[PDB]
């Protein structure tokens, strides 16, 4: 069965083990709502409007899902707003339970449930078939420990077991680094890849099944949320197209002291080891590549803010149209535009690596998002007119996260206090039960 | 001393002379307004709404400016819609005239004035200091024969005379393959590069001097026209950033029958000699690089059309607001938006090579265009409402060039009749006068 206790592997594999543990150095947790308060409006009614940080080291996955406001402060195993599926991409204990109880049995019930079962840091069994006798010998034996990922990979015509070593490499990361949704009453993780991985494929896919992630509480639009589409966007970009794998840049072959070759498990910023990553294929100075990348980053940033500003006006303008007496049939075509505009925006920048992995596709999707936002705001102006409104809709102060959160009716003081008490008192009980059950060293 | 009679150099320089002359093989003249009737509406009130074709071989430069509807049917040297400056990038006689009469004397007057003076095909003295003794020996002796280009290069901190061989290679192309405007009552060519070559730099530059190319007959917006900014956009793109020169792809070094190395002067599509072009730096095969380029071309085209459709609507809605009583002060803010939107769009796709030279910059520009086009149509929906118009403005059928042109008031048959007559009777008289005067063998 799966060995979720990572430290079990330290003596046999010092080089991988030590460099894997070192992601605990990537510890800064940057508040992205604070940096961009518009996110709060666009995600109004959804948990991302309460708390959304930039990623950090794999070592912090378990603690971050515990600590994010998104998972709240459940007082028992059937409480809290979120289901078991929130653990899915955070811990090899997921592979353990999936193997122990079956996939269906793993996904059943609330996040709170897994509290005392999912306790080991994202680790060896997530990516490796550790039970294989070859793993002991120092062979990677890569595997997809997540059945939902195995299925998604077949669905794009790339079954894992039939793929070469190098395709498999990126697929391992594509177990988590993807856009997904919770399918069914049991909220199983599903990748919406049935029709392809492009924004248009997914848009039409989500529309066919009339899926919606939540209802924007300002405009009452049935929204889609995107998440960190690295696999999909990497596939579209020029590096992907040339089979430069996630590993080529994020997990370089390096030497130990006795000169032995090993894969660097300290997954982080490839530029921190330029000599072993880009320099491997590129003759350019580090500073020159960093500057090209910084420039795409700013290009996308500037454009992304313009689309967001439009979407902010659209949400508040739809709120106005609702208050002035707009009926459901009158809102519908506006709401379709907003749903679409925002999906395209969200998928365009939900991956923080887009300006590197596929800057041109990032840019393209934003442009198509603007086209729909224009359609939404044009329709809205005409709808407001029919209700006797011909002036610009005024927008409350959203210059800080705090003001944006207050403006959509969040009681943060209370939301935060309830989470702090959950963190202090519940987490140690969970860890104490896990140790008792032999789950946690 | 400037020799505009190109055949003089044939004996001494058979390899360059023969391939140069060969651009005459690239003879298809594809009508771009026919491919895309939307352009007719965007350019309403401007010669481009009459006639605009995709580029062909250098060999046809003199014929094309003569034959385009944009230059009209002048019956004498003072007549015609357009000025001397239209010759500036079509013939080495321009260098002859500028050296002989000076830059101001070259620019003074009407395009008609030049008919019997500007008669040799784009050629040697455009790019080469042919007077140099080192030139007879087979050394390129590249030069900027166009002084307004020399000033423009100096303006962006790349003075021709201080530049290496490879900077200079693209600079000779940057004498013509640039965005430009006509400066002063005499209409001298100027590259709007003073504040930089980014779309934002030129928009600010143009707004700073309140410049307008023309007024859109539909919306009465003061408009900017973009023209083929290959130098600016090649600069912004990844190749340009690595000093891959226009020459590396469009003018490869080849070998003559006797194994002698020379520059291929047949300037055309680099894919036609992949082995000598791209294969020099890339290991990917021809079909694979072609399909990447074809993808980017499709991406941009899709976004392009979305932006153009918004702009078309913007112009007809502005027309309707005008027909419905809107004042100048009411229109001003709307016209600013349209002005900026279409400038950003026009500079993004005025280069037919943008999908290859700098896909990501093309796409980034179309996104920013979409942003102002959205503000414009939102402003217009409100203004229209204040005149009691709350329905969508209907657009005439513009599915073909012929119907678009008809819709903006053009009398295409008359325009064509006048142009045909002018080509049949006037051109020959020009050529005869130039022979008479030894300017044309
Ligand atoms: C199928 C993969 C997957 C699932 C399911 C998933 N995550 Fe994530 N999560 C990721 C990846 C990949 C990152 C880091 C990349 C990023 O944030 O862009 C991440 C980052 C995070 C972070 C740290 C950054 C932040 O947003 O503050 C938190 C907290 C988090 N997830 C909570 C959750 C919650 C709550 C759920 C249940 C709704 C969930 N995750 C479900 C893959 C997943
Ligand atoms: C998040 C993904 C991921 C996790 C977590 C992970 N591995 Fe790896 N591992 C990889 C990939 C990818 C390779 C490279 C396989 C190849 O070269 O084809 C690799 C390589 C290896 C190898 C083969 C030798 C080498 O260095 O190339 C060993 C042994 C190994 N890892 C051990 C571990 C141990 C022990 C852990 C837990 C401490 C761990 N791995 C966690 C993805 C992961
Ligand atoms: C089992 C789920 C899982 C898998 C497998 C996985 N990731 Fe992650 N990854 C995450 C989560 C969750 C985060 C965010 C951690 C946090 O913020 O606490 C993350 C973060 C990251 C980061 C941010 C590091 C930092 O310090 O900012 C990078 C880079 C990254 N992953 C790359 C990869 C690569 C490359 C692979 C493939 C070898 C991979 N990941 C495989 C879940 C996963
Ligand atoms: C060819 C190089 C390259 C490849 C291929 C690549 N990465 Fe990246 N990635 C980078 C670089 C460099 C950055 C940081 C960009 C920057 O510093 O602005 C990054 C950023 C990221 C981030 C966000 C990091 C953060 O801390 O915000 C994640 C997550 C990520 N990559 C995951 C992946 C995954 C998953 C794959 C495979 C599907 C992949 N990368 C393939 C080079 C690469
Ligand atoms: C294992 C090979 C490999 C690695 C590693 C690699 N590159 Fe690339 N890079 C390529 C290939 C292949 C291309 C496609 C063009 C070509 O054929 O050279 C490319 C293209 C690029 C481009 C031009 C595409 C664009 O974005 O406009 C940039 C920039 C770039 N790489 C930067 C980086 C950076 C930064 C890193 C490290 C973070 C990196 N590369 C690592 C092989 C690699
Ligand atoms: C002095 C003016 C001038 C300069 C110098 C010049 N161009 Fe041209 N170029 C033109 C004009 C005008 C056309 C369109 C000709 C026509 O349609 O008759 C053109 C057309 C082209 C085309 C389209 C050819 C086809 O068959 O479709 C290419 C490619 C091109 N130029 C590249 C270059 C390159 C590379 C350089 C630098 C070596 C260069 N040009 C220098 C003015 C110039
Ligand atoms: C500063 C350089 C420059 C000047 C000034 C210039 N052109 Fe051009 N012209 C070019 C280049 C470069 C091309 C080919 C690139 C393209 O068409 O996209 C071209 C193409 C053309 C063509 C063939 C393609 C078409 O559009 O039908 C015509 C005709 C033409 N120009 C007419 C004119 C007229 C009329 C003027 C004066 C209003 C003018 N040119 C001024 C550089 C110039
Ligand atoms: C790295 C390769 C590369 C370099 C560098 C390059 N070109 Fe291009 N260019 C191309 C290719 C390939 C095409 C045609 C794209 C296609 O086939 O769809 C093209 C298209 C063009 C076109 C439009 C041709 C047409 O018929 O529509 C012009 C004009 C042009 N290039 C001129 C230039 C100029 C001027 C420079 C220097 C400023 C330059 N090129 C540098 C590869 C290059
Ligand atoms: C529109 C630009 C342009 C035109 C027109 C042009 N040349 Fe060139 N020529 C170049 C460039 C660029 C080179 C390459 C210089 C280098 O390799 O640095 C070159 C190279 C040459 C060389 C040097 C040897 C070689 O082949 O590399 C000679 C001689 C030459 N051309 C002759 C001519 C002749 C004769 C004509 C008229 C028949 C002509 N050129 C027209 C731009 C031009
Ligand atoms: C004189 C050298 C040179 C030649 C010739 C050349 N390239 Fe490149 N190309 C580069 C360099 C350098 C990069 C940047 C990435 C890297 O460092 O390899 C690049 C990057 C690229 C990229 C990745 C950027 C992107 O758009 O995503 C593509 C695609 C590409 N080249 C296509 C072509 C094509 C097509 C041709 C000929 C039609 C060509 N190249 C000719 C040197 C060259
Ligand atoms: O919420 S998870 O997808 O980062
Ligand atoms: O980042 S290091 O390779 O210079
Ligand atoms: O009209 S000319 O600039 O292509
Ligand atoms: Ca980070
Ligand atoms: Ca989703
Ligand atoms: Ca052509
Ligand atoms: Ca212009």
């Amino acid at each position: 069965t799966v060995e979720a206790k990572n430290e079990t592997f330290a003596p046999q594999h010092p080089d991988q083990y030590l460099s894997w543990k070192a992601t605990s150095e990537q510890s800064e947790r940057v508040d992205a709502l604070a940096e961009d308060p518009r996110l709060v409006i666009l995600w109004a009614g959804y948990p991302f409007s309460r708390d959304y940080n930039k990623p950090r080291g794999h070592a912090f996955a378990v603690t971050d899902v515990r600590e994010t406001l998104r998972t709240g402060a459940p007082k028992n195993a059937e409480d809290g707003p979120l289901p078991m599926a929130c653990w899915s991409c955070k811990s090899p204990d997921v592979a353990r339970l999936i193997q122990k109880d079956g996939e269906d049995g793993y996904f059943h019930g609330k996040w709170a449930r897994g509290g005392p079962e999912i306790v080991n840091n994202l680790g060896c069994a997530d990516c490796h078939n550790t039970a294989s006798p070859e793993f002991a010998k120092g062979k990677p034996e890569l595997t997809l420990s997540r059945p939902y990922a195995a299925r998604a990979m077949e669905a794009i015509g790339k079954p894992f077991e039939k793929a070469g070593r190098f395709d498999q490499q990126s697929m391992v990361c594509g177990q988590c680094h993807v856009e997904y949704y919770f399918d069914g009453k049991n909220k199983a993780v599903k990748f919406p890849w049935d029709d392809g991985m492009k924004v248009e494929n997914m848009e039409q896919y989500y529309d066919k099944i009339a899926f919606s992630d939540w209802t924007n509480s300002l405009s009452k639009t049935p929204m889609l949320k995107a998440q960190h589409p690295e696999y999909e966007t990497w596939t579209a970009g020029i590096h992907g197209k040339n089979n430069v794998t996630c590993i080529d840049c994020h997990m370089p072959k390096v030497q130990n002291a006795e000169g032995k070759l090993y894969t660097d498990h300290k997954i982080g910023n490839p530029f921190d080891n330029f000599a072993q990553t880009c320099a491997n294929c590129h003759t350019q100075d580090k500073a020159a590549l960093q500057k090209v990348v910084a420039e795409r980053k700013q290009s996308i940033n500037d454009l992304k803010i313009k689309v967001e500003d439009q979407l902010v006006h659209a949400h508040f303008e739809a709120k106005a149209a609702l208050d002035a007496g707009a009926t459901e049939a009158e809102m519908k075509p506006i709401q379709d535009d907003i749903r679409h505009a925002q999906w395209r925006w969200d998928l365009a920048i939900a991956s923080h690596g887009i300006h590197m992995h596929a800057p041109e596709e990032g840019l393209r999707m934003l442009g198509t998002a603007m086209d729909k936002a224009a359609d939404a705001r044009t329709k809205l102006a005409r709808l407001l007119a029919t209700k006797g409104i011909t002036h610009e809709i005024q927008i409350p102060d959203i210059s800080t996260k705090e003001k944006a959160q207050q403006a959509i009716g969040l009681n943060m003081e209370q939301i935060k206090a309830e989470k702090q008490d959950f963190i202090k008192t519940v987490i140690p009980q969970w860890e104490e039960q896990a140790r008792k059950n032999g789950l946690l060293s």
